């Protein structure tokens, strides 16, 4: 499954590019998704929301300087950036209009808007906090050696770790945690088909760990993966 | 019954927001009053209802209580965020925000997912609350009434608090269940169901109430 979420993120390589260029959050988040749906139903809006932020600060050194760098980025966006947030949020899928009247009259920049998310949101609290997940996860790439091996390895030390904020949505919180325990106990290969066949029947998809590894990667990519 | 019982605890606190006419201050002394040897939800629509319990009819007092709540202040949120930690790094990080934006009751209510009953309700003018009072009056006074609207509205409405515990499809599936459920053991059977499922449609409740407040106030008979 590595491959679709190659192919699809790769046909957002030109707002990636405008991003490096114009260091331009909302938008950047906004025309990657606009992209990459050009032709397709997979999205993976939080993948981009996650890597425009890092993106923007594409020259600020290695892993640790990127993802501050992002951050201070973040704290300088403006109210129109988690508009154009909110209006990708709408294409990836009177209360949105509200939302977006509130953010305009409070003047709501897109890092405040993080800061005002729940707890469970693993996208919102990287956007906040630094990126911390993405970092110990481009961490434990490192350790591991350049192979898709490690990818998925990652894959599953952050299936483990983390409840999926849209599986909690999709299928409740108690669900949401015992994938957790499912993945800590899927070591094998058969084992971990097993799980993903289960997660594919429930209609369970937990697209906010791939979200997470696909920014861990860029981490790693910037550090020096060798 | 229980949940009458149940809100009862509060009463004197509804006797001090109808003098007082603070909203938040209100919404967190019923939590803390009710608690004494969604809770949460019942006293967050009641307590700007009862602040303009004598603005009227059912419509004026729901548009009085709108207005009140439009002209609340950050503490408002502030407090009404105490009531629901007392009741339920990340909430000391959504207080600095309401703080430092000032941001109102109402405001932030008018931020909440498009999912959120009462947040909804808080903004709209309490519609909702409007349209099962409206059903309660043309029905008539009684029990038959009180539980005619409360499987209605779980017919009607997927409840936040299930959707976030069992998921969207879960919550999904209580509106149809209640759909069907009609006699007196088919909806015993989907209560049952629902208790040993552990989901709890507590919204579905907090707006029976709300439903019944205007509906006594108009007129119920
Ligand atoms: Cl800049």
């Amino acid at each position: 499954k590595f491959e679709h979420f190659l192919a699809s993120a790769a046909g957002a390589f030109p707002a990636f590019l405008e991003v490096a260029e114009k260091r331009i959050i909302g938008e950047g988040v906004l025309r990657a998704v606009k992209e990459s749906m050009r032709w397709h139903e997979n999205v993976h809006f939080g993948a981009f929301l996650l890597l425009v932020p890092l993106i923007s600060s594409w020259d600020a050194g290695g892993m640790v300087d990127i993802a501050e760098a992002a951050r201070n980025r973040l704290r300088r966006t403006d109210f129109r950036d988690s508009l154009s947030v909110l209006e990708a949020f709408r294409l990836s899928n009177l209360k949105d209009r509200k939302t977006e009247e509130e953010i305009a009259q409070k003047k709501i920049n897109l890092y405040e808007w993080m800061k005002m998310a729940p707890e469970e949101n693993l996208i919102a609290r990287e956007l906040v906090d630094g990126f911390k997940i993405s970092i110990e996860g481009a961490k434990f790439l490192l350790s591991f050696g350049n192979s898709g091996k490690a990818v998925v390895e990652l894959y599953y030390h952050l299936l483990s770790k983390f409840p999926d904020p849209l599986v909690i949505a999709k299928m409740g919180r108690e669900y949401a945690e015992k994938i957790t325990e499912w993945a800590e106990k899927a070591r094998t290969e058969e084992e971990r088909k097993e799980l993903d066949e289960k997660l594919l029947k429930d209609g369970a998809n937990p697209g906010t760990i791939a979200d997470l590894t696909a920014s861990s990667i860029f981490l790693a990519l910037a550090e020096g993966w060798r």
